[PDB]
């Protein structure tokens, strides 16, 4: 990894705060802005590990829907990772603050950059686990990159991980990773699913006020999302395969990103939309 003096990252505002460090944004040495994660001094090995091992894993990649390292600094204190800067946040956020504000085309193309993602980490063999889009960033040119890597510690942080009667994300995660701890890149296609529903939205929370043990209650019954409002039909056709108990036949995201890139090139598709179901009546003579 390539190993960053100290002397040349600045760190200008805190972004995101954590007991153990702080996410900042920065300027990197013209300067280019970065994203800085500390680790504080009194780390234990584990958070070592954990922490650099965050960096490893993402050095590893190389793909336009994935954030990309700029290096660490491991030589002095505190030790940090260094990272592109993603100048528009999270991406659950992001759309709860500009509600209404895209293109159902630029929408579909959030979730066509995502899948694009998903489909290099799968093929690199890389299962997520926490797949959803608190853990999606935006940038300038609306690109959404996954983000959130590691082994334990990404669902460890993650306070929407709750403990169950394993630490999950229950209503992101699919039945079989809820049940018996099966992670593979099929239960990423299932968060897929969900976080196709939080884009189209507009981040909405999935289940609305319904609690864990009733999500968990209503998936196994058969129960599925409704679509959303404004939403393509071929879009809801796409998320409620995602949503497949049996695990093999749900798609892979080469299909994913094969309908989503389809439908993109031929735009009139997204304007067949399917029936929203109405939860409020209302007459007037
Ligand atoms: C630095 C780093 C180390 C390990 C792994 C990663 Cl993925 C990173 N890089 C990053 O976390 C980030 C890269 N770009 C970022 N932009 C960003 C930008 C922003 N803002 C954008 C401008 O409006 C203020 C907030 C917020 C966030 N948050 C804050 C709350 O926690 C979720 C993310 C994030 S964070």
């Amino acid at each position: 990894t390539t190993e960053i003096h100290p002397s040349c990252v600045t760190r200008q505002k805190v972004i995101g705060a954590g007991e153990f460090g702080e996410v900042y944004k920065g300027m990197l040495k013209k300067e280019v802005p970065v994203a800085i994660k500390t680790l504080k001094a009194g780390y234990t090995e584990k958070q070592r590990v954990d922490f650099l091992g965050e960096a490893g894993i993402m050095g590893q990649f190389s793909h336009h829907n994935i954030i990309r390292l700029e290096g660490v600094i491991s030589k002095y204190k505190p030790m940090m990772i260094i990272t592109e800067y993603m100048e528009n946040g999270a991406l659950d956020k992001f759309l709860r603050e500009k509600d209404g504000e895209f293109s159902v085309l630029q929408l579909v193309g959030m979730l066509r950059g995502i899948a694009a993602g998903m489909k290099y980490l799968a093929n690199m063999n890389y299962v997520h686990r926490d797949l959803a889009a608190r853990n999606i960033l935006v940038n300038s040119n609306l690109v959404c990159k996954v983000s959130d890597f590691g082994l334990s510690r990404v669902l460890e942080d993650d306070p929407e991980a709750t403990y169950t009667t394993g630490k999950i994300p229950i209503r992101w995660t699919a039945p079989e990773a809820i049940s018996y701890r099966k992670f593979t890149s099929a239960s990423d296609v299932w968060s897929f699913g969900i976080v196709m529903w939080e884009v189209m939205t507009y981040g909405e929370r999935p289940y609305w006020e319904l609690s864990n043990h009733e999500v968990m209650k209503a998936i196994n019954d058969g129960f599925r999302l409704p679509t959303p409002m404004d939403c393509p039909s071929a879009i809801y056709q796409l998320m409620m395969q995602c949503w497949q108990q049996e695990r093999a036949r749900r798609p892979k995201f080469a299909d994913i990103v094969s309908i989503l890139d389809k439908l993109i090139r031929a735009p009139d598709s997204l304007k067949t939309l399917a029936d929203f179901d109405p939860r409020v009546s209302i007459r007037l003579p």
